[PDB]
């Protein structure tokens, strides 16, 4: 029952350097079986107009872990407890695992901190996808 799908987040906009091929929001973790895709991804589109709704925004990058540097994220608390509501009520494991701490990896390395304006990160889509998988889903605005 480990966790073995995520839902990312990808953006227009990266204000930072990074190493990584590309960045991305891990938004949510789920435990599921291939054959709820569809159902999950009905819940994405019910949630859609609140999830590209979100402002996300970061200010500093900082070291999360030995060797793990990301950019804070902030703005997706409210979304973020509706859409664990939704998927608790609907039987689909969801954030049982994942500690909330909302990141964007940058590099594996060992970095300083870096600060900057408050700065809007335009989301470019939002998936499904696979742990160390296929995204199976991808929706734009
Ligand atoms: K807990």
């Amino acid at each position: 029952a480990d966790p073995n799908y995520f839902i990312g987040i990808q953006f227009r906009n990266i204000p930072y350097k990074y190493d990584v091929k590309i960045p991305h929001l891990t938004f949510g973790v789920l435990h599921i079986s291939d054959n709820m895709v569809p159902d999950v991804i009905d819940i994405l589109k019910i949630m859609k107009n609140e999830l590209f709704k979100m402002d996300i925004t970061t200010s500093y990058t900082y070291m999360l872990s030995d060797g793990i540097y990301v950019a804070n994220v902030s703005g997706v608390l409210s979304t973020y407890f509706k859409i664990y509501n939704v998927f608790y009520k609907n039987q689909i494991t969801f954030g049982q695992s994942r500690m909330f701490i909302p990141h964007i990896t940058l590099s594996f390395n060992n970095m300083r901190t870096v600060r900057i304006e408050t700065t809007k990160l335009q989301i470019k889509s939002i998936y499904l996808r696979k742990i160390k998988g296929d995204t199976v889903f991808d929706m734009v605005e």
